[PDB]
């Protein structure tokens, strides 16, 4: 039930940056609109440059943490693909990597991790050969709705508003800034 | 055949390094008996001594060219079985791994490395889990009897005879030697 877990928390977070970019898009045009009026409203301005700022802030974090959350979603999925898959074919495979993988149980740490760097760049250099024909690829009939769902890779919009880096300075007066804010707009 | 051939050459490789071996035991054998006797023979020992140099530089050589050939024939071995398994399992294999390799015959150069680094460490935690459950591993049955021959590894004599590490001076220094030892046997 973790797949599932990851992809509803997946969910959520798309949801939520979603409604992030939703009101980032609605200030920033409340800010322009009030550019185009008459009135100066300077503090007001400037107010709505600071919401501006901080929303910005806001939907860049949602973004990297929808990121990492499909990411993860990815990762779990595929370490239980390759789980049951090997639970299926791990005789054979082994039966192929024998004179690398005989002996790993009494072997040192550098003759097993030598041994498992040779058995992991023959399997590599196979994954290449097979991605040479250039076969078709489709998803696990187990697990293929929760993944298609997610989609093979993030947005756009996701990876470019999650490109701006933040120092942990920034991080920290953002994340009091909004906080602020929050509580300014509940009362 | 590749197998075939690079087996017979390993065979012939271990032939030669025990010929050499051989050769070596004799002429420190000889050395011996002559420096226990109680002739000076000033010349005969320091033209020993340099067949004793000779000689082991030839071991080191023979033992070091097996070393290198039964390697090529394990990692030729390993190239061939991977290849047909995969060629076997390979839709299973790729639905294993479905979410992250697919769009390779399209993708740019460092996408698809990344792609191909991420799949390359998800296998390695695979055949880790494997290798934790700990059943054991066997040849595979088509060429079974090449690879037990051969060994899981080469002989710990060839191992412990191939730590010199001669400098390239040495190398050629030594190859006149030689060659020259062996035209005063001729002689």
């Amino acid at each position: 039930t973790a797949l599932q877990q990851a992809f509803d928390t997946c969910q959520n977070n798309k949801a939520a940056w979603l409604q992030r970019k939703n009101e980032l898009a609605a200030a920033e045009q409340e800010y322009l609109r009030l550019l185009s009026g008459e009135g100066r409203n300077v503090s007001r301005l400037d107010e709505l440059r600071n919401i501006i700022e901080v929303r910005k802030w806001q939907v860049n974090q949602a973004a990297g943490r929808y990121i990492r959350s499909h990411e993860a979603v990815q990762h779990i999925s595929i370490r239980d693909r390759l789980n049951d898959f090997m639970q299926q074919h791990g005789t054979a495979l082994a039966a192929a990597l024998a004179p690398e993988l005989m002996g790993y149980s009494e072997l040192t740490a550098i003759a097993r991790n030598c041994a498992i760097q040779r058995a992991t760049d023959a399997l590599r250099e196979a994954l290449l050969s097979w991605l040479a024909k250039g076969e078709k690829i489709n998803y696990s009939a187990q697990d293929s709705d929760i993944l298609t769902t997610i989609g093979f890779r993030p947005d756009v919009a996701s990876v470019d508003d999650s490109r701006e880096k933040f120092t942990p300075a920034q991080n920290m007066i953002f994340s009091r800034k909004s906080a602020q804010l929050a509580s300014r707009q509940s009362v």
